[PDB]
């Protein structure tokens, strides 16, 4: 039974499904997942064939599900120029997890977070692209399920300026080989497709039941709060040893 | 008079429309019609120099003008997770059409219709970047106004998973030669116009109040329900014999 | 005094400003301050590592703080379509102010605005993808402050198309040198960094306000209505003559 014509269509399956994340054929995900005080989560998935860059700004990065503004505004974009009674929205992120997943190269990863204005260091001409805590890549977790490979980021908003936080986010697709996928003779084509897609949201009342009704239903790799893997499991299949 | 260098100026400038389209200095177009069941229209312009790429989401998609949230949109973001009485929202368009104009390479677009998670298949890791379905280039009609060419491809909706949609759509601009509009030594130049422009709307009460008000006064490429091109018609001007 | 160790710090500190500006860890910036009839300014941020490219809609440019619309809008899509017993918005911008800053190189830059629509000339197969007036690098007035440069150009919307304006943004990091910051060797890295960061917007009650509570505390190159520059300055600092 086991080299049944018909377990053997279902090996092509799963041998499929490792391969292609290696292939072109895949696109490459950050989720970023943003937890708030009511016990609700925000999802954003960004995602495109070979190369993610996204900003997720204070409205995209707060709780618009459970939600004149700029009194407070105002408040954040200048010390001590706000005119508002509220110190911090109870509507801001507590805690944030990124999933990096598909065929990430986390080493090109960053997830460089600001407050409000968005303006790294004291002033925007001595502002640097890449602060250190934008380099990111070794703090991540790698994951695995299986064959399948991720990468998780967590950590706390808080109370300081981070709190009224935007992000940066950006990764590419791992090339094991030479070729690249922005090399002449490719770039018009994954150039078209640097839209495919824009960034994407989702709002859940709790983990447990985004768990069910979103991550378990699109197989994206998660983690729970508790620790929990949730993800699709690919076992390895090879005919000869790997080293 | 058929000589007179005032009827020249007026060749020059017909030769002037038509050689514009090949020029590097005109625009591409696509153009998104949607339909919806009160007979109103609302249209996306998606244009670039050389490179079209965007997402209509479905907020993007939807009935903006004749229109809490979440109770809805939770029951298409998970199977069996919403809570609204409304099956599926009025608003959803019926029916959608795709004008390519400009010197656009029809070959080079596609046109990805998902559903309301952007998902493409079972899963995320084995969602495909180009879905058969979405290689739409030999679809698509080819109309002809004198020497103007444009492409239109329509359809429907309909009262499944593509009634909640988003759309990924991306074309080039043809190239007829091989200097590459991305070669290393134009690539700058064209990245810099990556956002020129970033896509617009607009609704209108009517197809025939839109033809009136906007299709002829932007001189747009179009064909009506009843399958009537309205477009410009520049003539061809030859001094000497085509293949 | 002049030779000690901790003024060569400060020294250092000062070296470093200005060879920032030049170095690839800095941000290029296009600011675009809107001014309104009720004396409120807002402002985007345009920004990237080495290419902005932005379009600025006529929701992005009206005055959201001091606020049918299809009504007044469907008059300003076609001609004569309106349904509005109000001919032009209070909330459109009275002048402009663009200011190029960072590491710009102003001959790239382009300014280019247009009525609501976004079409230019008298039809869109028409449309110049830079008409004369978006070439506006000779325009910007030069501004120095100590070793730093930057430059501003200013002007009125009007009372015609361009008082319902829409305007495409886009500018390069000067590159003093031959390798391209969109080389095939470095142009994967680039591309990933192509949305950092999104356009980003604030307003203010006035600019005495702004420039206070913002100008300042970022320190953002800036010209005021009374021709008063408010700017960092770093003196220059150099061991040997300058050609
Ligand atoms: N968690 C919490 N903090 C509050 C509350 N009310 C006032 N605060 C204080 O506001 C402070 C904000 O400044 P920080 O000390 O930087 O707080 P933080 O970001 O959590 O701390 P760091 O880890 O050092 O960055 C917090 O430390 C709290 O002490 C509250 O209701 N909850
Ligand atoms: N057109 C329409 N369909 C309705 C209505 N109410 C219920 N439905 C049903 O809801 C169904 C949704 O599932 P489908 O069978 O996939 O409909 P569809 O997308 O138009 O059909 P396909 O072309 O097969 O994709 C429709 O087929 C209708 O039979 C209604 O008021 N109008
Ligand atoms: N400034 C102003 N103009 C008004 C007002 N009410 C009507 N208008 C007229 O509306 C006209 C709009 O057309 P234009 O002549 O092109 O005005 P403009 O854009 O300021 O003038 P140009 O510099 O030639 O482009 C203005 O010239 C005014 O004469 C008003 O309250 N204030
Ligand atoms: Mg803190
Ligand atoms: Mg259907
Ligand atoms: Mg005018």
């Amino acid at each position: 039974m086991e080299n049944s014509a018909r377990q053997v269509a279902q090996d092509t399956r799963e041998l499929h499904l490792l391969q292609h994340i290696k292939s072109d054929q895949s696109y490459i995900y950050v989720f970023v997942f943003l937890y708030y005080r009511d016990h609700s989560v925000r999802v954003w998935k960004l995602t495109n064939p070979v190369s993610i860059s996204e900003t997720l700004d204070y409205d995209d990065l707060i709780n618009n599900v459970n939600r004149p503004a700029i009194y407070y505004r105002e408040g954040i974009t200048g010390n001590d120029a706000g005119d508002s009674i509220i110190d911090k929205a109870y509507c801001e992120p507590v805690s944030f997890m990124i999933v990096a997943c598909g065929d990430v190269d986390i080493q090109t990863i960053e997830v460089n977070i600001q407050g409000y204005d968005e303006i790294e260091g004291v002033g925007i001409l001595d502002s640097n692209v890449t602060p250190p805590y934008a380099i990111t890549a070794t703090k991540f977790e790698r994951k695995t399920s299986g064959g399948y490979i991720f990468y998780t980021y967590c950590g706390l908003f808080g109370h300081g300026d981070r709190g009224h936080p935007t992000m940066a986010v950006g990764v590419e697709k791992k090339n094991r080989n030479a070729f690249g996928r922005m090399h002449p003779m490719y770039v018009a084509a994954n150039y078209k497709r640097r839209n495919f897609w824009a960034k994407k949201d989702w709002w859940f009342p709790t983990e447990g039941q985004m768990v069910e009704q979103f991550i378990k239903q699109q197989s994206i790799p998660y983690v729970t709060a508790d620790n929990v893997m949730i993800a699709p499991c690919v076992r390895e299949i090879r005919h000869h040893a790997h080293y």
